[PDB]
């Protein structure tokens, strides 16, 4: 079990299309996958100087660009067991060390950011 947080960005391609984060509650997402792809690279790099994040950084992003409903938690997905989600997120997830964020990782739900909180 560890415990994640993640920031979410959608294309027009996944299966539910829309934000379901408090601040655009309902907005729908017409942008490409590319899009989201480049979209993901510049919030994390933005702050590439980082080595780890505190969880307060993540935060921040997850409240400027999270798509996701986990949003109204400010992006927890509390305690994970790996194997549980989709192998493309799990497979990341489970590579980083306390504190780091990972680069852009997709699924069917959009573009992730995920960060270990410890």
């Amino acid at each position: 079990e560890r415990h994640f947080y993640h920031v979410l960005v959608k294309h027009k391609d996944v299966r539910r299309p829309s934000s379901l984060a408090p601040r655009n509650k309902g907005e729908k997402i017409t942008r490409s996958r590319a899009d989201a792809i480049n979209l993901a690279q510049a919030i994390l790099a933005q702050h590439k100087e980082r080595k780890t994040w505190s969880l307060d950084e993540f935060v921040q992003v997850v409240r400027d660009f999270s798509e996701c409903g986990s949003a109204k938690r400010d992006g927890d997905l509390g305690m994970v067991e790996s194997g549980t989600y989709t192998e493309g997120f799990d497979t990341v997830a489970f590579s980083l060390k306390s504190g780091e964020v990972s680069a852009p990782v997709e699924t069917e739900l959009g573009v992730h950011l995920i960060y270990r909180v410890e």
